[PDB]
């Protein structure tokens, strides 16, 4: 019915998830509710050892003294609730988080995250302190876990209400709790170091991001501390000594959490009111380690490459914006020639990308620099058509300032006399051939002006052919 | 000569890092070349406590055991070297790394940073074991120390790494089995079997690789001390204040050891050029640094949630402008549909965005896309009208381009207008033109408002004879 010793759930086989039948089986074959502990941690930190304690035992999840990581995976002990009648606890027993032999270091989030997940009340074990480390990952996990946990979803209770609840505990503690000369128990420690400070401004908003998540998610928190159990020559072989060789504050401090996860931690639920047992924890099991196996749970590349790429980001940046206050050397957009502009672009791009590598980290393959290149390319195109209907608007205008009076001049009849139309018209070309900063485009606005009037040309050539006649 | 005391040698004003003019001008006045050790670690790990012991003191760095953090900034204790005549020996102790209550979380990367610039030997200082979190800190650190100092330094170069200090890794409160596969393995050993890279080569190894290659680069000598237990948990409260035989024997032996070994071994720090660190130009050191820092020449490490939101939703702006570059499919008949479609295509891009978005603050992302989306409506908006004028005053140099021709002939020298406005509403019935139709028409018999009356004047001329 129940377990005698426990057994690995999950593997890590080479670097892949691969779950236990022979645990699965005896699992989903527990028809009562289930009470699920997960206890999560930097490894060598007393996970295992603590545990067993829960179980009521001397010995069960293997305990090791070396340096080196002892538990693997996550491993699961399903005993009966020594309080609750006709329910069943499932202890969850985890590998330790920050393993420097660990190669595969992104499996300490999917074992962080399949803890949440399939827990009813969270551990989390620090030791000495609270570090803000520890809370800015529980933060990250937690948001991964969400956001996982919505990509394998289908009325009013969140997400945030099928959380399991927090156990923060605190091993081989010593400092004193005092805080700004008041004494404060755990639980006050624990909200003071994760209160979100008050206020909306800019010096606060990084400080409380975790603390909102942690606050959202884990509603129900409780704190416990535990003094160093003996003397650290007898550390190792701890489990094999009686409680009357540990220190007396150990072993109340150890039955006070055991009380408590005895007496407040509650049967797993999922949406819909369902309460969980063993056969549907085991879909639970199937279901997230597939999720995982799939790509659900987000992976964030190594932090030097995302702060690469943030500075490089900004390094492109930098360098389009020194590109365009350097282009205050063209004192015209109606320049003389179109090879000035492109010498100007060529000097002008040719400084920004000094600036992008003096402001650049590490940019790989070029990926950022490509990127500037490919944008000042689209600043010299911009220019250059900005350019060629700078040159024709300008020089429009003085089509119809130069040649504007001789328009009207025709219409009224002033050349109907009996070819001084011709005459005036090539000085008055040259009038305009000689107005200083006209773009390129100057020939070609002349050309079709002239070409749009080279039909009343003819037609005033004809009517003084026949006025010559009459007399 | 030397300090008596310790003092604080930059502050955190408000939470900008500001330097201490006094102990800049004792820093400056030290005339011999100093031997600068710096210590770096968590807050309570007992850090200004081991460094009391380099100074041979009892007292000096403030040591207190409550929860909160103690040590603010970054001190400077500059004591004549024990054993070298003529030397100073420079003490940096630094704020603890991960206050639970410091709003200015990257104030820890400027204050790592900033031991690792102005120390000879660095003392990076753990509890209980080596962890993978405290190999990826130094990892990052490091990398964002050498461009601070690659972004100040305007011939045959020296390394960068030559000038990075040299390690010594303190494991305090040490109680594991120093036994590795087997084998028993000695504290240097532990370390370099956590630092060491894997061979293979393969994408399976290359996170695990990226800390470990850096720091076997930038700290070629390093060192690890162990340290046990130093006292019963009830008196560590008091430990400055013990007589050593209240402490554990092997504590007080092992910090002799770890003082020993730093006294024999520490160089005078030295820079570019062959230069010999003094007073003045560490004082030197610590204006540059302290002011590049200020001028936000150190990147800051993000949080994990928003690092992970600004890829997920650059990724989302790129799926957004897929669907709306997508949506088309320009000589169309009517103008409002360029509207229309339009506010479609804008609306299916948010829509999109929105699906793949994650923590989107200040609607940043947003609010940059809805901007991008209405300068490709305007590039848009107008792109269709030059190619409805170019495509109408087409049809005006075929429909019309005859009836100039008759004009060049004579063929009209009244039935002129009868024939314009026939051919004007032939142009008119002419099927997809855009806005720009009345705009060539008009232009063009303002063109050609002048022949008009020329060939009236010579229709006149001609009735006449
Ligand atoms: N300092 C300390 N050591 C402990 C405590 N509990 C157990 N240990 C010892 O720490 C070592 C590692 O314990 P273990 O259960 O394997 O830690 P885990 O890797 O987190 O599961 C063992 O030798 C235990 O005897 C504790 O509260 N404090
Ligand atoms: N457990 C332990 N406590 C220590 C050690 N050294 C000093 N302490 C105590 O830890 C508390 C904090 O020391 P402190 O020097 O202020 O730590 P810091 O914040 O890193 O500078 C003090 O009460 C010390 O008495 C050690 O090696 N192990
Ligand atoms: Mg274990
Ligand atoms: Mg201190």
């Amino acid at each position: 019915i129940h377990m005698s010793d426990p057994m690995c759930l999950i593997e890590n086989f080479n670097e892949q998830l691969k779950v236990n039948q022979e645990a699965l089986e005896i699992l989903s074959a527990i028809t009562q509710p289930v009470v699920v502990v997960a206890i999560v941690g930097l490894y060598r930190t007393g996970k295992s050892y603590l545990m067993n304690k829960l179980a009521g035992k001397n010995k069960g999840f293997s305990v090791a003294s070396t340096v080196q990581s002892h538990t693997k995976g996550i491993w699961i002990w399903c005993v009966p609730h020594p309080n609750w009648p006709n329910h069943t606890l499932v202890l969850l027993d985890t590998e330790g988080l920050g393993d420097v032999e660990k190669a595969d270091n992104k499996n300490d989030i999917q074992i962080f995250a399949l803890a949440l997940l399939l827990s009813s009340t969270f551990v989390y074990n620090t030791v000495n302190k609270i570090d803000q480390g520890a809370i800015d990952l529980l933060h990250n996990v937690t948001e991964l876990t969400d956001l996982l946990k919505a990509r394998n979803s289908p009325d009013p209770a969140d997400s945030a209400s099928f959380f399991p609840d927090l156990v923060w505990t605190l091993r081989d503690f010593c400092l004193g709790l005092e805080i700004d000369g008041q004494l404060v128990t755990p639980d006050e420690y624990l909200e003071n170091s994760l209160r979100p400070k008050q206020g909306s401004d800019q010096r606060v908003q990084n400080f409380n991001l975790p603390r909102l998540c942690i606050q959202k998610f884990f509603p129900k928190k409780k704190c416990f501390i535990f003094d160093l159990p003996a003397h650290q020559k007898k550390l190792a072989q701890l489990e094999t000594l009686p409680d009357d060789e540990l220190e007396p504050e150990f072993v109340q401090q150890v039955t006070e959490f055991c009380s408590y996860i005895f007496s407040h931690s509650m049967t797993k639920t999922l949406p819909g009111g369902i309460m969980v047992n063993g056969s549907r924890l085991k879909n639970l099991v199937l279901t997230y380690v597939n999720a995982i196996s799939s790509g659900d749970l987000p992976c964030i590349e190594n932090a030097v490459l995302a702060l690469a790429q943030r500075e490089n980001s900004a390094a492109v940046q930098k360098a389009i914006a020194h590109y365009d206050q350097q282009m205050g050397q063209k004192v015209q957009l109606p320049m003389e020639t179109l090879q000035e502009l492109l010498d100007l672009h060529a000097t002008s791009e040719r400084e920004a990308i000094e600036v992008f590598m003096k402001n650049s980290f590490k940019d790989v393959d070029q990926s950022f620099q490509k990127e500037l290149e490919t944008l000042l390319d689209a600043k010299q195109n911009d220019i250059c058509k900005r350019n060629l209907e700078a040159s024709s608007d300008y020089c429009s205008a003085l089509l119809k300032d130069i040649f504007g009076p001789l328009e009207e001049a025709v219409k009224q009849g002033i050349y109907s006399k009996p070819n001084l139309f011709i005459q005036k018209t090539e000085e008055l070309k040259a009038k305009y051939y000689r107005e200083p900063r006209k773009g390129i485009q100057a020939e070609e606005v002349l050309q079709k002006y002239l070409k749009s009037k080279e039909s009343v040309s003819h037609a005033i050539l004809q009517t003084d052919q026949a006025l010559t006649e009459t007399e």
